[PDB]
């Protein structure tokens, strides 16, 4: 049935094309599930065990104190780690549905050989202090993984950390520190003053629509001069 397809993609690690297999084979609830873990592949099982930890929002405050490990822990693997926990808590939100950090460090450039161990190296300093205790997926730029909070216990909850080439990170904390409609109103007036703004780069894009190469960026606030935008703090880019 289309609900029972719907409700199983809740699940992190089943998409539609895993719930529709999963409701033609007779599994349709997270009971159905829990029955046949042999049938879920490890981001599955994971999801599942934490089912109703993951629908749950994050307050604010404990948005904070997870910020203040996860920046304190990277800072004792290496100093010149540059981290930031972006999305709507970045922009100041009273809660969260999950963490999303943003990694970098100058040894990383979009031209420097590819570096995993600088995420490894992060995401192992959070397992040693018990901050990260599972993994969903992890690469060599991307970490998908559940975390909790030192305890009465805290909800595990949903944490990214992505590691971005430094050359190319503060547009990376624009595009996902948002709003989505922000993000598309920015772009767009970046159009019309000749720029494209992207996940990675601003580049020129001049009449013949012929794209040149990305313009140097080192803060926020060099995108938005490029546009002629004044800085908007990330509490005021709701749109």
């Amino acid at each position: 049935t289309s609900s029972s397809i719907n409700f199983l993609t809740r699940v992190t690690g089943i998409g539609p094309s895993a719930a529709r297999k999963f409701v033609d084979e007779g599994i349709k609830t997270l009971e159905d599930l829990r029955k046949n873990e042999d049938k879920l592949n490890h981001h599955q099982r994971i999801g599942l065990k934490y089912f109703e930890d993951f629908e749950k929002r994050i307050p604010r405050e404990e948005m904070l104190q997870m910020q203040d490990i996860v920046l304190n822990e990277i800072k004792k693997v290496d100093s010149e780690y540059i981290a930031t926990v972006c999305g709507s808590f970045r922009r100041g939100a009273e809660s969260s549905g999950d963490m999303d950090v943003l990694l970098t460090h100058p040894n990383f450039t979009s031209e420097s050989s590819k570096q995993p161990k600088l995420l490894h190296r992060v995401v192992e300093q959070l397992q040693k202090v018990h901050f990260i205790t599972d993994t969903l997926s992890k690469g060599e730029t991307k970490f998908m993984g559940v975390c909790q909070l030192p305890s009465k216990e805290y909800p595990h909850r949903r944490i990214d950390i992505r590691l971005i080439p430094k050359d190319q990170y503060y547009c990376g904390v624009l595009y996902f520190t948002g709003s989505d409609i922000f993000n598309k109103n920015m772009r767009a007036h970046a159009l019309e003053k000749g720029f494209t703004i992207n996940e990675y780069t601003i580049r020129p894009r001049g009449r013949t629509g012929v794209a040149g190469e990305p313009l140097p960026v080192d803060s926020e606030q060099d995108i938005f001069d490029y546009i002629q935008w004044r800085y908007r703090e990330p509490k005021d880019r709701s749109e």
